[PDB]
């Protein structure tokens, strides 16, 4: 009855969650994604990962809303952290989330606005206080904060204070800001849950290298708690 | 029978289309846009503009495709020309485009490369032909190159020489290399049509205000002609 769609960017990111679930899928391959289309506690869950970046994830949240009817988004991956609070394999859920890379300052717009949208997106409360939930019965930190999404892998000390300054980012990454945004606009609810991988700092590559299979995991785990209470 | 999508990606890009087509329209909000579905010489044309950037062009694209059906589509607009010979008024077609903000090199990825995609983008060879046609029976100038696409308004010599060594671009715009992408993925044919408004200059803002809307009707009127002939 309920159907759940359940995003990552990497296939790195799915992998876990498909194993997690543990249940059958049928694949199915639409717009150059491959949707798995499962049953789990008496819900459909549509898995898939978008392939890096705001365009693929912008093309897969709309193909799961319009293709497949879901009726809530979980996206699930790994993330820059932007503060010293948030360290590697940390959660968070976006609060919001904006497009950091967007400039029409030119015309006297504040940095990641566009006209006729925002510069920053909101997600479901209620997902939000259902994670604050599950994290405090399982006794496992999770902040709350913003989102910083960009076409850009972020690895530079100047591009983190400028994410801080500008927006008051807590991570970054490369695809919430679309999926959220595509979530708003047809009033899907959506959760953007991420594990910390690097410091988006110099050494980015390096850490995210040695930790995206743990985050990711951590973070797969975590969602999977998440539509076990849903 | 034969349905065809029309983009523009500012209101300003398609109130000339559907002041030119003169039909009546039909008006049907999806996903935040407004879709205008009107009969011309027996086609359908469902016309839009996605407003601003990578995100929303993906979003109307997948939209158009997914519910409305259509078979081809043909964005019209403004861009900022990188070349010389490419001058306020003029018109072109892109052969590729490119996502040049895109910037995953702390992994060694060429610039404008995302794993699993390509930096360029192909539109249809044989929409681009016929804009050739059309454009020597009317004896006017057409050009023929690649077109850059990203999220920041380009005004500034630093990032025209970056586009024109990196990419051999010939105009910049937000919206082109989405839509050209979202077409590919669903094998759907392409083509994307620009006037110059500026010279993607220190002096763009002003260029782009004067020009716009004569620029955008240019494009418009061009668009018109090729419907006429499929
Ligand atoms: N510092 C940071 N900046 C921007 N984004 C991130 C992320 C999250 N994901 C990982 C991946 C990096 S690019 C990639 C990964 N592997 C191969 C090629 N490209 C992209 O999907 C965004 C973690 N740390 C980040
Ligand atoms: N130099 C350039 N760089 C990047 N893009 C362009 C364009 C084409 N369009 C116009 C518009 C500019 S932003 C906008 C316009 N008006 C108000 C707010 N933002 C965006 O849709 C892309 C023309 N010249 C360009």
């Amino acid at each position: 009855v309920q159907k759940i769609g359940i995003l990552g960017a990497m296939r790195e990111e799915i992998t876990p969650i498909l194993e997690l679930f543990g249940v059958d899928f049928e694949e199915i391959p639409l717009g150059g994604n491959v949707f798995h289309k499962g049953v789990y506690h008496n819900k459909e869950i549509i898995v898939a990962y978008s392939k890096i970046g705001k365009v693929h994830s912008t093309l897969t949240t709309t193909s799961m809303i319009l293709a497949f009817g879901v009726q809530k988004v979980l996206f699930s991956g790994v993330a820059g952290s932007l503060v010293k609070d948030l360290k590697i394999n940390d959660l968070l859920v976006a609060t919001q989330l904006v497009q950091h890379d967007v400039d029409l300052s030119a015309f006297d717009h504040p940095l990641g606005f566009i006209p006729e949208s925002a510069i920053f997106i909101e997600t479901s409360g209620s997902l939000n206080a259902l994670a604050k939930k599950i994290a405090n019965e399982q006794h496992i930190a999770l902040k709350e904060g913003v989102i910083a999404s960009g076409d850009q892998f972020v690895h530079s000390k100047e591009r983190k204070e400028f994410l801080v300054s500008e927006f008051k980012a807590s991570a970054v990454e490369m695809e919430g800001a679309s999926v959220a945004f595509v979530c708003q606009k047809f009033g899907v609810p959506c959760c953007v849950l991420r594990s910390i991988s690097d410091n988006a700092d110099e050494k980015a590559g390096m850490s995210f290298d040695e930790f995206l299979e743990k985050s990711a995991h951590t973070s797969a785990k975590f969602l999977k708690s998440m539509v076990d209470e849903l």
